[PDB]
């Protein structure tokens, strides 16, 4: 249940930390933009099929700090992953193309090649040193992806259904990346970052204070 990821993927990987080392809020963006591809898939899925929102009837980005633990999670209700799709759209295969979207990177700003191709994801690696994907899709258990990015593993979630139907992006921040536990850094990067999505999008937030979800967009 342990994987190495594709060569390629490896080489994506290493571009992208090497290109953007220098905006690494840049991952907020791409998990954003990300998060909101998975909620128009599901929702293009619900019309023909609306038992398509069974297991989640919201399409909502929430976004949460832990300081405490050192996480950061990004929770979309979108379409979600199933665990064979965790395996091969996480690493074991690369998209058409990517054999060298590799020459553009180096050749001939990365910022908008990243975003262009679709493959944000692993600018996660660039303020992460752990990241774990916890996705529930209607035609699968609940799996848990992780990865340090030096192979990654997929297990079905001891814990059952919680998302109810989505994927959870969980970072272990590195020390270089401690300003992103903090709650004013999110969500004005959450602000800046979600103005053109069209679904809602939640930091869980402060406010006698109480905690909750505030709205963003
Ligand atoms: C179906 O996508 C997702 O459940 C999802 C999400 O809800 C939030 C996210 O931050 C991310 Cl990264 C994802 C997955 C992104 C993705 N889905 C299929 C492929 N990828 C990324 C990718 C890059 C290269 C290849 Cl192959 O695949």
């Amino acid at each position: 249940e342990k994987f190495a990821f594709q060569a390629e993927v490896n080489r994506m990987m290493k571009l992208i930390i090497n290109s953007l080392y220098k905006n690494k809020e840049i991952f907020l963006r791409e998990l954003i933009s990300n998060a909101s591809d998975a909620l128009d898939k599901i929702r293009l899925i619900s019309l023909t099929d609306e038992n398509a929102l069974a297991g989640n009837e919201e399409l909502t980005v929430k976004i949460k700090c832990d300081k405490e633990k050192n996480l950061l999670h990004v929770t979309d209700t979108g379409v979600g992953m199933t665990r064979e799709e965790l395996v091969k759209n996480l690493g074991t295969i690369a998209k058409s193309g990517t054999s060298e979207f590799l020459n553009k990177m180096t050749e001939a700003s990365t910022s908008e090649l990243i975003g262009q191709f679709g493959v944000g994801f692993y600018s996660a690696f660039l303020v992460a040193d752990k990241v774990i994907v916890t996705s529930k899709h209607n035609n699968d258990t609940q799996h848990i992806w992780e990865s340090d990015s030096n192979e990654f593993s997929v297990i079905a979630d001891p814990r059952g259904n919680t998302l109810g139907r989505g994927t959870t992006i969980t970072l272990v921040l590195k020390e270089e990346a401690s300003d992103y536990l903090e709650l004013d850094t999110i969500k004005n990067l959450v602000k800046k970052y979600s103005q053109f999505i069209n679904f809602p999008i939640y930091v869980w937030s402060s406010k006698k204070t109480v905690w909750d979800w505030e709205l963003m967009n």
